[PDB]
C-alpha cells in the first residue's frame, strides 16, 4: 505493498541530470533536487535548502544563509561550497540557458562560509527568488558527481538532497523511484515509485483499467478525454480535474503572409468557435481562452476586450482588407494570391490533429484555406525556432512561469513567440519594455509595463487563445485524493498519503 505505486511516463525519466533539458523531465528533477527557495501557490517563495536571505540596497547582491543539517542522499554534505559550485557548473554553460534571464544575470556566486552563499546580479532582477524555485537549472547534485568538474557534459549518480533517489532505470520500459530515507524534510508516506513507460495516451488509459498501473497524473494529453469522462462517472475509479494552469493558443507568424495582415488576424480571431472545438475535440473538459493569459493570471486582469465567435465579423473583416471571394470559389483572394496558411502541428498527436481539423473547418467557413501540416516532434520545433510556419500550436509555461519568464523568452530569436512577433513594427519596444518589466521595482512601473506588453500583444492579434487547460488525474481509489503542486510541471508524489 500500500506504500508502492506505479504510475506512467510518456518517456523516460532521463539521466536526472539538475542542469540539463530534454530528455530529462522536469517533474522527476523536482523529486531529486531542491531549491534554495521553494515556490508558494500564492507565488511568495518561502526557506528551503537556504533558511533565510538578505539583499543589498541596490538589490543586486544576495546573501542567502543555508541549513546546516541538509546532506546529499549519498551521505555528502550540502553545504555553501556545494550550491556555489552548482552555480558555477550552470552558468559554465550559460548559453544553454539563455531563456531563463537570471542564468544572463547572475555576476557571480561565492560560499562566504560553510553556511553563507553570496550571489550578484548585474540588475536588480525582480523574478529573482522565483526562478531559483525552479524545478531547472538553479538546483543541486552533490559535486563529487560532477564529470571533470562540471555537469554540462554529463553527471555520473544523480544524487540530489529530494525526497526521493532514482533506484534504477530502463531505457524505454521503466524508471523505479524510492523515499530518501535519510531526507532533511518531511519523509513521503510512499515508499516506492514505478514509472511505466507508455507513450500512447489510449494506451495508458489501457494499462490503467487493467490495473497495471495505480496513477495517471498529467495535463490534458494524459489519456484520451471521452475516456476521462467516462472514468470519471465510474464508481471503481478516481478521478480528477485541476483549476486551469495554462493557455493553449495558436501563434501566428507576423512575418509571413497572409498571418503578416494584422486584419487577417483578427478576423482568424473571430473565425474559431473555441466553446464548440473544446466541446468537440476536448470532450468539454476545458475552459475557453479569450487572451494570451487568463484574468487570474499576475499581472494580466487587464480588461482586454475578448474576440468572440463571430463568422460575419470574420468575414467583413477580410473583404475591408481586400480578401474577397473569386467567383464560383470559397476561398478568398488578394492581390491574385490566395488566402492560405499552414497550421503545424505534431501529426502522431491525435489532440492536436483532432483541434487542428476543427480550426481548419472553422476557417474555411471565411474563406481562409487552412493547410494541415503533420511533422514528427523534431520538425515542428525547428519551424518554431526557426519562424518556419504561417500558424503552430503553442502553449505558456504555467505557474511560476507566467507571465514573466513566458515573457522573458519572447525576447529570445530562438523560440517561437520572437519568431510569431519578429513582424511586428512594435517588437523592439515590447522587447525592450520587456527587459524593463524584469528589473523594475516600482510596482506601479511594473504593472504599466507589464499592462503595455500584454496589451500590445492583445491588439497586434499575435495569437489565437484556444484554452486554459488543466491537470488531470486518474487513479486507484485507494491512493485517495490526489494534490497538485504549486508549481505546474512538478507532481507532488511527496502529498500522497493513502
Ligand atoms: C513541460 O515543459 C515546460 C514546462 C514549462 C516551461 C517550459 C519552458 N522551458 C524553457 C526551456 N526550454 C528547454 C526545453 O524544454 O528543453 C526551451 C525550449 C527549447 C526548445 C524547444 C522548446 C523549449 S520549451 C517550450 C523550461 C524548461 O524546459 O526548463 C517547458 O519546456
Ligand atoms: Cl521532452
Ligand atoms: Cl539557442
Ligand atoms: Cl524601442
Ligand atoms: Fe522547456
Amino acid at each position: 505493498a500500500p506504500d508502492e505505486i506505479t504510475t506512467a511516463w510518456p518517456v523516460n525519466v532521463g539521466p536526472l541530470n539538475p542542469h540539463l533539458y530534454t530528455p530529462n523531465q522536469m517533474f522527476a528533477q523536482s523529486m531529486v533536487y531542491e531549491p534554495l527557495v521553494k515556490y508558494q501557490a500564492d507565488g511568495s517563495v518561502i526557506p528551503w535548502l537556504a533558511k533565510s536571505w538578505t539583499h543589498s540596497e541596490d538589490g543586486k547582491t544576495w546573501t542567502f544563509t543555508l541549513r546546516d543539517d541538509v546532506k546529499f542522499s549519498n551521505g555528502e554534505p550540502f553545504d555553501a561550497e556545494a550550491a556555489a559550485e552548482n552555480f558555477r557548473a550552470v552558468l559554465d554553460n550559460r548559453q544553454r540557458h539563455a531563456w531563463l534571464e537570471l542564468a544572463n544575470q547572475i555576476v557571480d556566486v561565492k560560499a562566504l562560509s560553510k553556511t553563507e552563499l553570496q550571489i550578484t546580479l548585474k540588475s536588480a532582477y525582480y523574478p529573482f527568488l522565483q526562478e531559483l524555485a525552479l524545478p531547472r537549472p538553479f538546483r543541486f547534485i552533490a559535486p563529487s558527481q560532477f564529470k571533470n568538474h562540471e555537469t554540462m557534459n554529463g553527471i555520473k549518480a544523480p544524487i540530489g538532497t529530494g525526497p526521493w533517489i532514482l533506484q534504477e532505470s530502463k531505457l524505454n520500459q521503466y524508471d523505479v523511484f524510492v523515499r530518501n530515507e535519510n531526507y532533511w524534510g518531511e519523509k513521503p508516506a510512499i515508499k516506492k515509485i514505478t514509472f511505466n513507460v507508455i507513450p500512447d495516451p489510449t494506451t495508458r488509459a489501457v494499462a490503467f483499467e487493467t490495473g497495471d498501473i495505480d496513477l495517471l497524473y498529467g495535463n490534458e494529453g494524459l489519456l484520451p478525454l471521452d475516456t476521462f469522462a467516462r472514468f470519471s462517472q465510474n464508481p471503481a475509479y478516481h478521478t480528477q480535474l485541476s483549476q486551469p494552469i495554462e493557455t493553449v493558443m495558436l501563434a501566428l507568424n507576423t512575418a509571413k503572409a497572409p498571418t503578416n495582415e494584422l486584419a487577417v488576424r483578427e478576423a482568424l480571431n473571430y473565425a474559431v468557435n473555441k466553446k464548440s472545438l473544446i466541446d468537440n475535440a476536448l470532450y468539454g473538459t476545458q475552459q475557453v481562452a479569450d487572451t494570451l493569459f487568463a484574468p487570474s493570471v499576475p499581472y494580466a486582469n487587464l480588461g482586454l476586450k475578448p474576440s468572440q465567435y463571430d463568422p460575419q465579423k470574420a468575414k467583413a473583416l477580410l473583404e475591408k482588407a481586400g480578401w474577397t471571394l473569386p467567383a464560383g470559389k470559397d476561398i478568398r483572394e488578394k492581390n491574385g494570391q490566395p488566402l492560405r496558411i499552414e497550421l503545424s502541428f505534431i501529426g502522431t498527436d491525435a489532440l492536436s490533429k483532432s483541434m487542428a481539423e476543427i480550426i481548419q473547418a472553422d476557417m474555411r467557413q471565411i474563406g481562409a484555406d487552412v493547410s494541415l501540416i503533420g511533422e514528427e516532434e523534431s520538425s515542428i520545433y525547428a519551424r518554431q525556432r526557426d519562424g518556419r510556419f504561417g500558424m503552430i500550436f503553442h502553449r505558456t509555461w504555467g505557474a511560476p512561469y507566467d507571465p514573466h519568464a513566458f515573457l522573458s523568452s519572447m525576447r529570445v530569436p530562438s523560440h517561437a513567440d520572437f519568431q510569431a512577433q519578429q513582424g511586428l513594427a512594435d517588437k523592439p519596444l515590447i522587447d525592450k519594455e520587456i527587459g524593463e518589466v524584469l528589473a523594475t521595482h516600482d510596482e506601479t512601473q511594473r504593472q504599466a509595463l507589464y499592462r503595455d506588453i500584454l496589451t500590445r500583444l492583445h491588439d497586434e492579434a499575435v495569437y489565437l487563445p484556444i484554452s486554459y487547460i488543466s491537470m488531470m488525474v486518474v487513479s486507484k481509489p485507494e491512493l485517495g485524493n490526489i494534490p497538485y503542486a504549486p508549481i505546474a510541471t512538478e507532481i507532488p508524489f511527496e502529498q500522497i498519503k493513502p
